[PDB]
């Protein structure tokens, strides 16, 4: 599929998924063209002025079709569904601004943006990014999570706030909520996997704090189980490989945890559990054992 701009009037780091590149003030740019046929995809942005905050829009092209179009009054590059498609069409199938966009890489062999979004659905995200009026989602590198705001003395209402699933740890009522997660978890994990990848993406690209923290109470939540169902650990093993294996290279003291991963070294001595994880974080991550 296709999702094109209506122009590019302020010069912005302009990203796709993993893949990034960046316009000019005032250049000559349509959109992003020959964009593969995926279920999760997302688009960011990143303004030359303010190289902190990073907002984008969590979308599918298998359920409508969409497009960029910059708004002088938010000074934001803005997402929208077109729902004429007979216009939508005659805007992208044109030939002459067709080469006035971005071609999207031929992934071929390489399986990295699968192995991230394997179980991100936009239904779940919809749950996650609290809107209805859209069928996609903004997500902001400067938004709190409803864990967050609760925590804090201010409050923030729960449609700008990530309604992740709020994870506790502590020493008379729910206590007996971990364990009715665990055992759910157990069987069809999709909603685990797909929150933990997903909360890891926003953390990742966005930068977004709250999802750093919530990626390692879900993977606290696994890793605090001395006996785990070995399904469960072939497949998270794996999933954590790759998130692992897109990170830099230098250690990031503030995206992983170091007191979360001791505990999973602890965990996975049997197969080790992880071991594919441990692998890729030994050679990266010259650091102290557990």
């Amino acid at each position: 599929n296709t999702v094109p701009f209506t122009s590019a009037p302020i010069e912005v780091t302009i990203g796709i998924d993993q893949y990034s590149f960046n316009v000019k003030e005032n250049q000559p740019f349509h959109g992003i063209k020959d964009i593969p046929i995926g279920h999760v995809h997302v688009i960011h942005f990143q303004h030359a002025d303010n190289s902190s905050m990073r907002y984008g829009y969590w979308f599918d092209c298998r359920m409508g079709n969409f497009y960029i179009q910059y708004d002088p009054k938010d000074g934001l590059y803005k997402m929208m569904e077109e729902r004429d498609g007979a216009k939508f069409e005659n805007i992208v199938h044109n030939f002459k601004e067709r080469q006035m966009m971005v071609s999207y890489p031929k992934i071929d062999e390489d399986d990295t943006w699968y192995n991230l979004t394997e179980f991100v659905q936009m239904d779940k995200i919809r749950k996650i990014v609290r809107k209805d009026e859209n069928q996609f989602s903004y997500v902001d590198s400067s938004m709190t999570t409803v864990q967050e705001n609760e925590l804090s003395s201010s409050s923030s209402d729960p449609a700008h706030s990530l309604n992740y699933t709020v994870i506790n740890f502590k020493s008379d009522k729910s206590y007996y909520l971990n364990t009715v997660m665990l055992q759910g978890i157990f069987k069809n994990s999709s909603n685990y996997f797909g929150e933990l990848q997903f909360a890891f993406l926003n953390a990742m690209f966005f930068g977004n704090y709250g999802s750093s923290l919530q990626w390692h109470a879900m993977i606290e939540l696994i890793c605090s189980e001395a006996t785990v169902p070995k399904h469960m650990l072939d497949k998270l093993d794996e999933i954590l490989y790759y998130q692992i294996k897109t990170l830099p290279e230098q250690y990031s003291d503030i995206l992983l945890n170091e007191r979360v991963w001791n505990i999973c070294l602890y965990s996975s001595f049997q197969k080790n559990s992880l071991h594919n994880t441990e692998k890729i974080m030994e050679n990266k991550y010259p650091e102290l054992l557990g």
